[PDB]
């Protein structure tokens, strides 16, 4: 089951909405945190809106983003929880997430960086092109930015 | 206007269609064939059907795949034309596309190796990951396969 964390942002073409679930288990293994030392499950669902500057279609997923994560414990005596998402597929589909130990439950802040596949941050940068021409082409990729939302973990 | 080349195969819960349109330019600069020395813009449209068993909708474009093409031409004394497509976005969505240069109009015989996200041959093996948990996992990647096609270029 996934619990949503606030509301989703409509930015840059897309629809930015973050969940939460039970912690997953991957293949290649090694990527994510165990299953068993995790708290959760923490995904990105990023999808396009209707006339998406970069050629997606309506509701098709964003592919080659990278994403980072930043999640504080309000009011608590903890360093922020950091880290980067992977870009996986499950029954809902493909979607980008990490399986994150947590603080306990709390008020918590997440704070997501959305980077471009162009992003000199982008592992995938040389692997995801562009068309540029002027029949096939579309506009320039969007530049990064964040994304905050507040939530309240109870423990699932 | 893009051109077919023969009819669509439905392969390992996917669609597998094969087009070709003129030669494009690409951001970044560097991985396509220039325009001017290219004759086409050889594309593979891998779409999933209903019931995928990696988890795609029905619909969406499969991600984080490596195309090889082989394509001869019939009867033609030349060499087989060979390459790697690449993963880009242009006007129509996402797909894997490359610019090629043919040996004149006539008779042709394309084939694609379609490799899965874990392929030993896949750059993007690290990159891309599949839930295998019972709750929210997915079937297996598919084994790499290929597909061919004739057609007839006559030329743009
Ligand atoms: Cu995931
Ligand atoms: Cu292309
Ligand atoms: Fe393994
Ligand atoms: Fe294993
Ligand atoms: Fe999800
Ligand atoms: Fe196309």
């Amino acid at each position: 089951l996934e619990y949503p964390i606030g509301t989703p942002q409509n930015l840059a073409g897309m629809e930015i909405a973050a969940v939460y679930l039970q912690p997953i288990d991957m293949e290649p293994e090694g990527h994510m945190r165990k299953a068993s030392e995790s708290d959760i499950h923490i995904e990105a669902d990023i999808h396009a809106l209707s006339n998406n500057p970069n050629g997606y279609p309506e509701g098709f997923w964003v592919p080659f983003l990278f994403i980072k994560y930043e999640i504080t414990k309000v009011g608590g005596s903890g360093a922020p929880i950091t880290g980067d998402m992977m870009a996986m597929v499950a029954s809902d589909g493909p979607h980008y997430g990490d399986n994150v130990k947590l603080q306990g439950p709390g008020k918590y802040k997440v704070k997501y960086t959305i980077y471009p596949p162009n992003a000199k941050e982008n592992p995938m940068s040389p692997y995801y092109g562009r068309h540029t021409d002027r029949e096939t082409g579309v506009r320039p990729w969007f530049k990064t930015f964040s994304v905050e939302w507040d939530f309240t973990y109870a423990g699932i």
